[PDB]
Parts: structure tokens; C-alpha cells; sequence
């Protein structure tokens, strides 16, 4: 959807982060200019987005602009993806997970958590839910499961009925917002070390299933939260982000065939990416000169 027009439904948003302690000491010039709620400029000719989020924008502000709508109709049987993009340091991980237990500094995923268990708990009623989550990285084109260090190079089969999935990826049923937090921690705790996260894609899946206890009828929704690896140029390739780009721009033209198979990632996410779905990309940029290099690359990744 009652708040989603058209097969996609790709929105691109642009969070600029504040200059940090280093950058201010150094005396970094500050390059971006903000015309309105959607436009940003550097040197010349604009970039237009669904939304621009200047340094001042709070997490709670970011959540409402990017996630809250997606959350509502996952609870109504639809699939959704939220991407965080940008060079290393831009604030992708600030945006997606934040400080998990500060009520003010926590990012999207914890906020999605609290949100979910609040629609659910203002009602049931006759609705009984099963919420399971999967947490896995894609490093060097292999699918490492962050919930089970046994599993690396996991395999992408295509289901029964046409569309891809990830065989035998650990699932972990949760039932409180903090149990959702736990799974993020568990994975951070299984996650390889030696920057490593700076060079691998994090996929966080929240699978909500619900059944009516009388009518018996049931809905299923999937919400993927993805923390993409830095887009900079200066642990390899990252043709991946190009496959991603290829998919998005394709959807947003109204051709007919979409380069899903071009990467493991766009293969997996295919059923939560395009058509009936919502996909919001949060591209994250630094306002410094010292990163204007990538800032502009990052900026035109979208269209
Ligand atoms: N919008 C913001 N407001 C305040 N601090 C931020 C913001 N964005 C990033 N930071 C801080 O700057 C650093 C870089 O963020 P990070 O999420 O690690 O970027 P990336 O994930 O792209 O490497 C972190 O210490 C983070 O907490
Ligand atoms: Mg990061």
C-alpha cells in the first residue's frame, strides 16, 4: 504494498557522516553542499536521490527514512533488502548495526529488531510467529556461514520451483529483540580476523513466518540486511558490486531480463530483489576532501 508503486522498488539514499576527530585535527576541508531533501553537490552538477542524509541525521532519523517501511510489509508477507554501500570508513557498519545497546546510537538492525517485536505484541490475537535468522559473509566469492565455522564455500542451489537459495545455512530462531542482537554477536565472534570485514559482504537474514491459528492460513516474509564490502580502489575483486549494480540498474529500466546469475550474492538475494519487493540502498559517503576520490565514485554508483 500500500506504500510501494512498482517492481523494484529501488530507492537510493545518501548518508554523509560527520567529520571525525582525525579529520578535524588535520583540518579537512568539507566538500558537500546540500540543496533540499534530495540533492547533493561537489564542484558541479548535482546528484539526485530519493533522500540525502546530512552529517546531522540521527540513527532514529535514518531508520525512519530507510527501514521502517520495509519492516511493516515484511510483516505482511513481502521480501525486502537493505544495502549499505560506500568506501571503507564511510559508516556502513555505523548505519547498519551501530552501538547495539545504546538506545540512541544503535543502527538499523537493532531497530528493526525492536520494531518487529512490537507490531507482533500489540496484537496476538491468533497469530503465532516463527522468526529465524541467518548470518553469513561472502568473502573471496565463497560463502562462509558466520554461525557455523564448519561451513565455508557453501553452495547455491536453485529451489524445487525455479529460484536460488543457500543450502544448509545455519538458522537460529529468535524470540526477543536482544536474541536478535546475540546472533550478530555470535557471528562477530566466529568471524575471521587476520580489515577482514572491510573486504567481505555481510548478509543478515530475518525470516518472519506467521500462521493464523484459526483460519490456518499463513504468511512468510524475508528481510535481508546487507553490509557490503568497501567500494574503494587504492582483498581482491569485487566484480561483485558490479553484478549488484548491473542488477539494480536493470530492474529500474523495465527491460525484461536481469543479470541475477552474475554473482553468488545477486543469485541468493534474487527472491528478495526486484518485482514485488522493496530494496533500499544506503550509500555512505565521507564529507572530507581526503576521500572525495571515492566519494564521487560512490555517488555515481547510483542512477
Ligand atoms: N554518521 C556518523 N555519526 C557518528 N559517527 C560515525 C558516523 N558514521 C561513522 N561513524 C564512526 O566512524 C567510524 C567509521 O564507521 P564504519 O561503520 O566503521 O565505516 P565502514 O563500515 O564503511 O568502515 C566508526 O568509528 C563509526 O562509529
Ligand atoms: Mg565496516
Amino acid at each position: 504494498n500500500t506504500v510501494m508503486d512498482l517492481r523494484g522498488n529501488i530507492k537510493v539514499m545518501c548518508r554523509f557522516r560527520p567529520l571525525n576527530e582525525a579529520e578535524i585535527l588535520r583540518g579537512d576541508k568539507f566538500i558537500p553542499k546540500f540543496k533540499g531533501e534530495e540533492t547533493v553537490v561537489i564542484q558541479g552538477k548535482p546528484y539526485v536521490f530519493d533522500r540525502v542524509l546530512p552529517p546531522n541525521t540521527t540513527q532514529e532519523q535514518v531508520y525512519n527514512a530507510c527501514a521502517k517501511q520495509i519492516v511493516k510489509d515484511v510483516l505482511e508477507g513481502y521480501n525486502g533488502t537493505i544495502f549499505a554501500y560506500g568506501q571503507t570508513s564511510s559508516g556502513k557498519t555505523h548505519t547498519m548495526e551501530g552501538k547495539l545497546h545504546d538506545p540512541q546510537l544503535m543502527g538499523i538492525i537493532p531497530r528493526i529488531a525492536h520494531d518487529i517485536f512490537d507490531h507482533i505484541y500489540s496484537m496476538d490475537e491468533n497469530l503465532e510467529f516463527a522468526i529465524k535468522v541467518s548470518y553469513f559473509e561472502i568473502y573471496l566469492d565463497k560463502i562462509r556461514d558466520l554461525l557455523d565455522v564448519s561451513k565455508t564455500n557453501l553452495a547455491v542451489h536453485e529451489d524445487k520451483n525455479r529460484v536460488p537459495y543457500v543450502k544448509g545455512c545455519t538458522e537460529r530462531f529468535v524470540s526477543s529483540p536482544e536474541e536478535v542482537m546475540d546472533v550478530i554477536d555470535e557471528g562477530k565472534s566466529n568471524r575471521h580476523v587476520a580489515e577482514h570485514s572491510s573486504r567481505s559482504h555481510s548478509i543478515f537474514l530475518i525470516n518472519i513466518k506467521q500462521e493464523n491459528v484459526e483460519t490456518e492460513k499463513k504468511l512468510s516474509g524475508k528481510l535481508y540486511l546487507v553490509d557490503l564490502a568497501g567500494s574503494e580502489k587504492v582483498k581482491n575483486i569485487n566484480k561483485s558490486l558490479s553484478a549488484l549494480g548491473n542488477v539494480i540498474s536493470a530492474l529500474a529500466e523495465g527491460t525484461t531480463h536481469v543479470p541475477y546469475r552474475d554473482s553468488k550474492m545477486t543469485r541468493i538475494l534474487q527472491d528478495s530483489l526486484g518485482g514485488n519487493c522493496r530494496t533500499t540502498i544506503v550509500i555512505c559517503c565521507s564529507p572530507s576532501v581526503f576521500n572525495e576520490a571515492e566519494t564521487k565514485s560512490t555517488l555515481m554508483f547510483a542512477a
